[PDB]
């Protein structure tokens, strides 16, 4: 299973900004990195690299891992976050986030919703936005030294009753560009202080 990390590291990882752009043509392509023109480098799996060709337009939603200036031009490094611009069908979805946990009032239980406008969204996007929403929540303060959440996980609860669970104290491997079909998603479930 993915190794559990501490608040300090998790906070550092998920507090960073994200790249959220559309119609980005892959300019250069080197190794396992798909480059775009500030320069955006997306580290992806050997498998995913094959599926993407240069000059191909890609929509990007990825958390930035680091920056580096090179010859007065800034580089933004990220893992995956790619969906072909031609793979984008529109769809308005307002998915509810149900938060469960001993200190969670019914009032905060289902007040959170995450809005999507494409039928297909990367899992990285859902995971990152869900974590950031939990991080800013005044009651929860996810990854803060002082947070009431010591451990936990969440899940995408599909309409067919199946679920996809993720440990909130781990850093998923986003290099595979896993994508979620939003039309098959019913809601999101957050399980605070519950063993994964
Ligand atoms: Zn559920």
């Amino acid at each position: 299973k993915d190794a559990v990390l501490v608040n300090s590291e998790l906070k550092n990882i998920y507090m960073k900004d994200v790249i959220n752009k559309t119609n980005m043509k892959i300019t250069k392509k080197i190794g396992t990195q798909l480059i775009f023109n500030k320069v955006i480098s997306s580290n992806v799996s050997p498998a995913q690299e094959r599926r993407f060709k240069e000059e191909e337009e890609v929509d990007i939603y990825a958390l930035i891992k680091s920056y580096s200036v090179i010859c007065k031009e800034q580089y933004n490094y990220v893992d995956g976050g790619l969906i072909k611009t031609s793979d984008r069908e529109k769809l308005d979805s307002t998915i509810y986030m149900n938060i469960f946990g001993e200190q969670i009032p019914l009032k905060e239980q289902s007040k959170y919703k995450i809005t999507f406008q494409n039928k297909f969204v990367t899992f990285q996007e859902i995971d990152v936005r869900l974590r950031k929403s939990l991080m800013s929540d005044n009651r929860i303060k996810l990854y803060e030294h002082n947070s009431i959440c010591k451990k936990g996980y969440w899940g995408i609860h599909y309409k067919d009753n199946t679920t996809k669970f993720t440990d909130l104290f781990t850093h998923p491997n986003y290099t595979d560009n896993e994508t979620i079909d939003m039309s098959k998603v019913s809601h999101f479930d957050v399980y605070l202080n519950e063993e994964f």
